């Protein structure tokens, strides 16, 4: 209940919200139902409308009117946002030639620059240019400030798990809202965008922006509006929150537009009828900065326009239905659309069965328009697993695509053009990033980059220390003019030993075997050099990994490759080498198939075993310095090691020997050499991070050798690709994959074909960032470059999508 009786008289959109019976005067009143009785009256005052002419200047100030136009309209900071344009004879801020913002220029008593962050709904990347003519404000604001070609949003691409994602720097699996519609089976309550249980605050988790700020003595606007109020009205309410004096005045401020996503759904991303939505928004900046002009805070103010996700064409007729495929489609509950999650519609149902409904959706149809997963075999790069409100199965749709359950949901529930969702790689997903201000620099284009970096830079921005999050704090420093973050590499906990030669050949009982013992001082000393890392300058060129917790592991050097082996795991947790573009490829000879040698640096004991391969029939084994690489006759040798084994299901092999043998010989060949670290992942309980020992869910048969749930490889060069990548002197280039290690290729509909008609497509898919391989195995790279911590920062966050042009 609340008693509505009470007033708003003086407490228009007021900070603090009052406690039930108590009504409400603040910017979500209406929302939750619950706004005093005069409140539209009050603080929602239209009289007039939004802007002065000729005739109201110096008008009589009516307390009735929408804005003001009198005298005193300044001081009271509630004048129309044109007032000075008409009355005074100013120019729009717009038609200002734009003047580098060295230092914040602000009122006396401002304690620091203030941030607004102007987010739009649905703002897809290309409307930058494309749009450019419609939209002079937001066109300054790019140009005259900071920009990206476009920011990655989170997977799903939808607007709640995006805008919950840029106030907590989280993944949507860490915060919590990890869909706009969700069903959490430890609360027995359901997530829905209409109703009254997305206000509860079990569902939000992290710590948004507005609660660091408050914790730390820095006074916030509030972020939320409810969706009646006008864009004049919330533009106006901010401007007044401003005027407020030094002591009640916030220092972070949110504006948001429903605008253009509202209108793209129906009419698709560049439908004719999306000319006037940017025009709208484009207005409501201009106003924001004549109205900010007018103030003296045109130049004091930081302003981030950012947008939540893009928009794609996406209509009824491109359904895929999951009763062409299912005979048991009234025993699933699916979440549809642009994404789908599927689970038992009733957990009474001792009968479901997962791995049948997978079974019954594989690859099913020619050009089947949606793929199939459990959530832990999702590519790692959308970090979409790791929360109970994430159904076991899942369902990546195409891009253009909807997924249903029955013909009868889509036309008894063509209305809408577009929708978003989709894998947040996709072209049409992209979103927007300026940032325009003291803060920020000057006329300054920086790469494409993810949205979950924005919360620590606006930490950043407001003197803040960041909540944990999934932000790389330092790796938009080249962002700003000041306040940059500068943080020290993280403290190598384990130290590697460095054995020598040990064990005679005789002590080791490994059912291994190889035709190798067929026989001078010149190379024997050559051969010894190599294995005390004379060659480590040329294989390792970034430094060695440092590992960041407790483990026992050795440093392995030999001529084309070296490596941390793990005494633990019994393989190594890396191994770097590096092709140059004159690499040859050789096969590996007859006498040598099944050769498997001890490494006499190490112990038996340590060591993993080849019966242990024999016994395990559906376990095979392969090599992370590929074979095919050698240098040398003699240099093959190495690659046979039992230290360089790895357990290998046959499937997935077909995907390993095809980049070994075909795919890094071609990148060499296209980036003038390639430096390659490939390695192991455990990540059994799907949280992204590295698994301890005990966490292994499964081994080798008859053997303490656990069995990876993935294999990375990173892939680094020399930017400016007319140096080799062993002689770089400057800006590196770097792609990664984190390939999940499985006994089948039912992901690849294609893979009875040839490995070069389906290998590269699957890798391209899993795509990785250098941090989300760090993540997974507790590894530090780069840690020996000429390069500033911060570029490497950026370098160990950037993505290779694979996306034509945007
Ligand atoms: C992205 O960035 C984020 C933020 O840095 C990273 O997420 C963190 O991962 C940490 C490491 O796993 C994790 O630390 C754990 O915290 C536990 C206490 O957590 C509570 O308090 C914090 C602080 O206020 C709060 O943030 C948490 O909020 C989570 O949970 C609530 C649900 O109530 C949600 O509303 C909220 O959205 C968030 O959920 C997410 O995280 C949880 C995991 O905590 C997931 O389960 C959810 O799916 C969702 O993803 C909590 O309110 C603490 O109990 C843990 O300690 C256990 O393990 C350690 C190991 O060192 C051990 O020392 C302890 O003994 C303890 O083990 C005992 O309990 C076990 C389980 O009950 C039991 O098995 C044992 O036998 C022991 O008895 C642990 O320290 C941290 O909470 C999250 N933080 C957030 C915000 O998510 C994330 O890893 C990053 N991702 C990547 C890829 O890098
Ligand atoms: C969705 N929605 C919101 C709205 C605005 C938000 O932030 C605005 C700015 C910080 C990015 C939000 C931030 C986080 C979570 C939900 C949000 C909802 N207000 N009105 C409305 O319909
Ligand atoms: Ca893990
Ligand atoms: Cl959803
Ligand atoms: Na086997
Ligand atoms: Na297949
Ligand atoms: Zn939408």
């Amino acid at each position: 209940w609340t008693a509505t009786s009470g007033s708003c008289k003086g407490r228009c959109f007021e900070l603090q919200e009052v406690g039930p019976p108590d009504c409400r005067c603040d910017n979500l009143c209406k929302s939750y139902s619950s706004c005093c009785h005069d409140f539209d009256e009050l603080c929602l005052k239209t009289a007039r409308g939004w802007e002065c002419t000729k005739d109201r200047c110096g008008e009589v100030r009516n307390e009735e009117n929408a804005c003001h136009c009198s005298e005193d309209c300044l001081s009271r900071g509630d004048c129309c946002t044109n007032y000075q344009v008409v009355c005074k004879g100013e120019s729009h801020w717009v038609d200002d030639d734009c003047e580098e913002i060295k230092v914040p220029e602000c009122p006396a008593g401002f304690v620091r620059p203030p941030l607004i962050i102007f987010s739009v709904d649905g703002f897809r990347a290309s409307y930058m240019k494309k749009g450019s003519k419609v939209m002079p404000n937001i066109e300054k604001l790019r140009s005259c400030g900071t920009h990206a070609p476009y920011m990655r949003p989170v997977y799903p691409t939808k607007t709640f798990p995006n805008l919950y994602t840029l106030a907590t720097g989280l993944y949507p699996e860490s915060h919590g809202i990890v869909g706009n519609s969700m069903y959490d089976p430890v609360f027995d309550a359901s997530f829905h965008l209409r109703g009254r249980e997305k206000f509860n605050h079990r569902w939000w988790g992290g710590q948004p922006l507005w609660i660091t700020a408050t914790k730390q003595g820095v006074r916030a606007g509030t972020f939320f509006w409810s969706v009646s109020i006008p864009h004049e009205r919330r533009i106006l309410t901010i401007l007044q929150w401003l005027s407020l004096p030094d002591n009640e005045r916030p220092s972070v401020y949110a504006f948001y537009s429903e605008q253009p996503d509202f209108s793209g759904h129906k009419y698709g991303p560049f439908g004719p009828e999306m000319t006037n939505p940017l025009r709208e928004i484009d207005k409501t900046v201009g106003q924001l900065m004549d109205g900010l002009k007018q103030l003296r805070l045109h130049r004091c103010v930081n302003v981030i326009f950012v947008g939540d996700h893009g928009m794609e064409d996406v209509t009824c007729d491109r359904t895929e239905f999951l009763s062409n495929y299912l005979t048991n489609v009234d025993d699933i509950t699916l979440v549809p659309g642009t994404l789908g999650r599927i689970r038992a519609k009733s957990i009474n149902n001792s009968k479901y069965d997962p791995k049948t409904i997978i079974a019954a959706l594989t690859c099913k149809k020619p050009d089947q328009h949606f793929k199939p997963y459990m959530k832990q075999h999702l590519p790692k790069r959308l970090h979409y697993a790791n929360n109970r409100r994430i159904e076991d199965i899942h369902l990546l749709v195409d891009r253009r695509w909807h997924v249903a359950r029955k013909p009868l949901d889509v036309y008894k529930k063509c209305f809408f053009q577009g929708d978003h969702g989709f894998d947040n790689k996709v072209n049409s997903m992209q979103t927007v990033f300026v940032g325009y201000g003291p803060t920020f620099k000057y006329r300054t284009k920086v790469p494409p980059f993810e949205n979950i970096e924005l919360y620590n830079v606006m930490c950043d921005l407001l003197g803040l220390k960041p909540a944990p999050n999934n932000g790389t704090h330092g790796s938009l420093n080249h962002l700003l003019r000041t306040n940059t973050f500068r943080p020290t590499m993280p403290d190598e906990v384990s130290r590697p030993n460095y054995p020598g030669i040990m064990y005679l050949q005789s002590e080791f009982d490994l059912g291994c075997t190889c035709d190798d013992k067929v026989e001078n001082k010149l190379e024997e000393l050559n051969k010894r050099l190599h294995t005390k890392g004379s060659t480590k300058e040329r294989h390792l060129l970034y430094g060695r990994p440092a590992v960041l917790y407790r483990t026992s592991y050795d440093i392995l050097y030999h001529t084309d490759f070296e490596s941390g082996y793990s005494e633990i795991f019994l393989m190594p947790l890396w191994t770097s080498y590096t092709i140059s573009k004159q690499a040859e490829v050789s096969s590996i000879p007859e006498h040598l198939t099944n050769c498997v040698r001890p490494d006499v640096r190490v112990s038996p004991g340590f060591s993993q075993n080849c019966l242990a391969y024999k016994n395990d029939k559906q376990m095979s084994y392969g090599f992370l310095f590929p074979p095919y690489l050698s240098s040398s006759p003699e240099a093959k040798y190495d690659a046979f090691l039992v230290t360089n084994m790895v357990p290998m299901y046959p499937a997935f092999k077909r995907v390993w020997a095809y980049f070994q043998r075909v795919l890094v010989k071609k990148y060499a060949s296209e980036r003038n050499g390639v430096n390659v670290i490939s390695g192991p992942i455990f990540d059994y309980n799907y949280d992204g991070l590295r698994d301890t020992e005990d966490e292994i869910k499964q081994y080798v048969e008859g053997s303490s050798i656990p069995v990876p749930t993935h294999y990375y490889s990173i892939i680094t060069s020399c930017l400016d690709f007319t140096q080799p990548a062993d002689k770089c002197d400057g800006p590196l280039s770097v792609s990664s994959f984190i390939l999940p290690h499985r006994p089948d290729n039912d992901e690849s509909c294609n893979s009875s074909e040839d490995e070069s008609k389906w290998v590269e497509e699957l890798m391209k898919m899993h795509t990785a960032r250098v941090r989300d391989i760090e993540h997974l195995t507790g590894l530090d790279f780069y840690r020996k470059t000429s390069r500033s911590y911060s570029e490497i920062l950026t370098l160990k966050t950037y993505l290779h999508t694979y996306e034509s042009e945007i």
